[PDB]
């Protein structure tokens, strides 16, 4: 039972952020606001997703569900209609360093 080194979730986790970061040309690790997006799904929403797989924490999706998301990565896309909507919320991350 060894996990960590390369994992679907991680793959998606990095992907999700990646796409998002791309939408903001971010060469760094960014966080995806589930609320800001949930409260504003008419502005902030993920696209290119496969069928039967919405835009939610990849820490829930099934092993097979993730794979697809990775297979749709080519299509996957993050539309940031409202940018400001993002800004303002708490500011400052503060925590450990991941890379």
């Amino acid at each position: 039972g060894s996990s960590g080194s390369s994992g679907l979730r991680k793959q998606v986790e990095e992907l999700f952020e990646r796409k998002y970061a791309q939408a903001i040309k971010a060469k760094g690790p960014v966080t995806i606001p589930y609320p800001l997006f949930q409260s504003h799904v008419e502005d902030l929403y993920v696209e290119g997703l496969p069928e039967g797989i919405p835009f939610r924490r990849p820490s829930t999706y099934g092993i097979p569900r993730l794979e697809r998301i990775l297979l749709a990565k080519e299509r996957i896309r993050f539309v940031i209609k409202k940018h400001e909507l993002l800004n303002s919320t708490r500011e400052d991350l503060s925590g450990p360093s991941s890379g």
